[PDB]
């Protein structure tokens, strides 16, 4: 078991929180340690660290480890920003990214 570089995805609210004033992003990780990481996220100025949830991992095929972290926040903090940033720790590296998600998608509206 050896050491295993995870992976980076981050993804836009989903229209049914957004339409309740909601916002949960969504950080994919695959191909990493035996569900040894540290959940972190990174806003626009402001870092965020608490406020996020971690389901358990599992095996893939490759016997790589997955697992997916979620961030509880308001539609707007993350609105105010083009695009969040997922911190993934493996091995003593941390590493972020940064993609900014469709518009024609539905988000926050007036129910």
């Amino acid at each position: 078991q050896p050491k295993a570089a995870p992976s980076v995805t981050l993804f836009p609210p989903s229209s049914e929180e957004l339409q309740a004033n909601k916002a949960t992003l969504v950080c994919l990780i695959s191909d990493f340690y035996p569900g040894a990481v540290t959940v972190a996220w990174k806003a626009d100025s402001s870092p965020v660290n608490a406020g996020v949830e971690t389901t358990k991992p599992s095996k893939q095929s490759n016997n790589k480890y997955a697992a997916s972290s979620y961030l509880s926040l308001t539609p707007e903090q993350w609105k105010s920003h083009k695009s969040y940033s997922c911190q993934v720790t493996h091995e003593g590296s941390t590493v972020e990214k940064t993609v900014a998600p469709a518009e024609s998608s539905e988000n926050l509206y007036f129910q």
